[PDB]
């Protein structure tokens, strides 16, 4: 029912701001979050900021000074623009679209990627360990999630990514599986230490998979699990 695609400059220059549009079609809807997160090279998710169905913004503190996440309703669009970007800044930009009022459901754009040529605070650090593993097919699969403080564990997600792809919500709120997602999968953990488990490794199943916690802000993700087969 919701599509986004990001759309604007490939490349920046020093000091200069970068402005992207987030083009949002499909159902009209009652509530909810446009969030702007984007993906460093090396692949490291940080989550930028939202705003709200009523217009209210949240951007995380490391950004604060420099963000502003505005919206178009009427050309049903949100913006993201950000001064005095650096090299630091380089990454892919996706926007993103949830509904507190279904926590099973999460829509991603395709996400665009950009180079470029204030106020405290903290955050919930999530290690995922080992960084790359390798397994066979048919293998009993574990992934682990460490979080640095305790998160509620109703809004403890998984995401699958596949090269060339954005990120899909795999697993909401620890252990429900969401839609696409094959029953072999399964999610289980508390507190600070969360995982997941394919019970039977297919070849489809290699991807990347990282944590993500939004039971306190700034939500983070973590430095992911990237899943290979096995036998060449
Ligand atoms: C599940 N990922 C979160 C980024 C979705 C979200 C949750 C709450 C919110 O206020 C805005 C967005």
């Amino acid at each position: 029912e919701v599509q986004l695609q990001e759309s604007g400059p490939s490349l920046v220059k020093p000091s200069q701001t970068l402005s992207l549009t987030c083009s949002v079609t499909g159902d009209s809807v009652t509530s909810g979050y446009w969030s702007w997160i984007r993906q460093f090279p090396g692949n490291k998710l940080d989550y930028m900021g939202y705003i709200s169905y009523r217009g209210s913004t949240y951007y995380n503190p490391s950004l604060k000074s420099r963000i502003s996440i505005t919206r178009d309703t009427s050309k049903n669009q949100v913006y993201l623009q950000l001064k005095s970007v650096s090299s630091e800044d380089t990454a892919t930009y996706y926007c993103s679209y949830f509904d507190s009022d279904d926590y099973a459901m999460e829509y991603w754009g395709q996400g665009t990627s950009v180079t470029v040529s204030g106020g405290g605070g903290s955050q919930i650090v999530l290690t995922q360990s080992p960084a790359i593993m390798s397994a066979s097919p048919g293998e009993k699969v574990t992934l682990t999630c460490s979080a640095s403080s305790s998160v509620s564990s109703s809004h403890l997600y998984w995401y699958q990514q596949k090269p060339g792809s954005s990120p899909k919500l795999w697993i909401y709120s620890t252990s429900n599986l969401a839609s696409g997602v094959p029953a072999r999968f399964s999610g289980s953990g508390s507190g600070t230490s969360y995982s997941l488990t394919i019970s039977s490794m297919e070849a489809e199943d290699a991807a990347s998979y990282f944590c993500h916690q939004w039971s306190s802000f700034p939500f983070t993700f973590g430095s992911g699990t990237k899943l290979e087969i096995k036998r060449a």
